[PDB]
């Protein structure tokens, strides 16, 4: 009966920020979500199996071990759902030099059994300017067309996740100066 | 072999209207399709299995029995294909407050084995005005952007249905004052 | 660890042209891809199984036979990957009168196990004009809206292929008078 929600969005869209704010407001009503990052849960599984010491070593693990750690992380998260509602922070797809990499390939979905997939978006212009203004980020020259293409592929992958699991797929706009509206929309879905 | 065709479309697009007109034209050449609504077949299965009584509470039913009912409904429809060609009237996704809910999750597709998935569309403007003119409705604040987003997700879910079953995915425009053109296109696909 | 790459694109986009140029340049650094057309491998499998003698007899084969040959073709290609990197030339979807037909249904994906799905594109205008200038072609002109709709569905099917296999999905623009840029992008992905 506790929900398992996946919250996704391209870098810079603010998915974790609105999720953190929604969780804190829900906590006031006695609804206590636990938030986890899928990549961090993969790192915790790999450390527990003595495969890695640091998070940087994760990207050098072979593909069969990666698929195995991915299945184990999905199972570890499915088990957390018995203790409370859970929100998973991850990417619908990651934009790599070899193309869009699904964040939840079918073997992860079969272990996770998510109830809702949330896709947080805004316009390509708003994302591009947010990334330009972030000092911790490094300039790459991704265009608004490139960001829109990533959001097109994220929506299609998220819809495929819904077909394979039965989860609903919710799209929420997190627009500049309208953060509170995105937080209220997310609270309603998480409740 | 008799065709199993799924006809989908957002509320107000007119998919069942053009399907009924297509079927009467086809019966004049001895091709007799049987049309069933997936939700009605699920409700008949739930009644046949005595899991439910007052249909309205179907949405508030245990997810495991819903999945079982969904599989039984897909199987019941696949069996009808032995008697005649079949049209399944359903939604590619239903736009709910928790997001886009797939009408045919992978467990349904595996029982149904559809040959063709039809996606009936028109512009967001035409849908919005049709809904405003319908007296049966309750006026919500759905925009043309919201309708276009639903049609984007419906196409992606329908394409995923095609990949998982091998079915072709046909998109038909049912535009204002061009209903007969949509009917002729649907007849050609159903023949 | 030889890669299996699928290169797709609507008729007239020039995907096999840029692939052959990229393979030529990769050979200079000692990387020798083998290119195969998926439809040709199905035809070779059907000749071996004594189901056909000529390529024009393939279309008549029943759906169960079609599925069996498709699985055997996927397996035959997966075996070629042991000898060298492999590129599969095929369509993400084929635009037929009954709708968009997936080129790689889930049963083919499970045998192929592709590493990368490449989607080669350009604008609907550039494709339409290229087709009008091709003497091999007939008329039955698709509009730019029809071509854009095919590219929308090809992206969604390709993203579904990525979710089901874990493959990355790369989109490459092959624009008029910028062929060398598309070749360089494809070399980087194929390496
Ligand atoms: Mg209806
Ligand atoms: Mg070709
Ligand atoms: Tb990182
Ligand atoms: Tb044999």
């Amino acid at each position: 009966k506790n929900k398992l929600v996946v919250v996704t969005g391209v870098p810079g869209v603010g998915g974790t920020t609105i999720t953190q704010k929604a969780m804190e407001k829900l906590s006031e009503e006695g609804i206590n979500y636990k938030m986890v990052n899928f990549g961090t849960v993969m790192f915790e599984v790999a450390q527990e199996e003595n495969l890695v010491e640091d998070r940087d070593q994760m990207r050098k693990l072979d593909p069969d071990t990666q698929k195995r750690i991915q299945k184990l992380a999905g199972r570890k998260i499915a088990e957390m759902v018995k203790e409370s509602p859970v929100v998973v922070d991850t990417h619908s797809t990651i934009k790599t030099p070899k193309g869009y990499l699904p964040g939840l390939p079918v073997w992860v979905l079969n272990e996770l059994n998510p109830d809702i997939i949330i896709v947080v978006e805004t316009s390509g212009d708003e994302i591009l300017i947010r990334r330009l203004n972030d000092e911790t980020r490094n300039r790459d020259l991704e265009t608004t067309a490139g960001i829109e293409e990533h959001q097109i592929m994220n929506r299609a992958a998220a819809m495929t996740y819904g077909v394979l699991t039965g989860a609903t797929v919710k799209i929420i706009q997190n627009k500049n100066n309208l953060l509170d509206y995105a937080v209220e929309e997310l609270i309603s879905v998480l409740r």
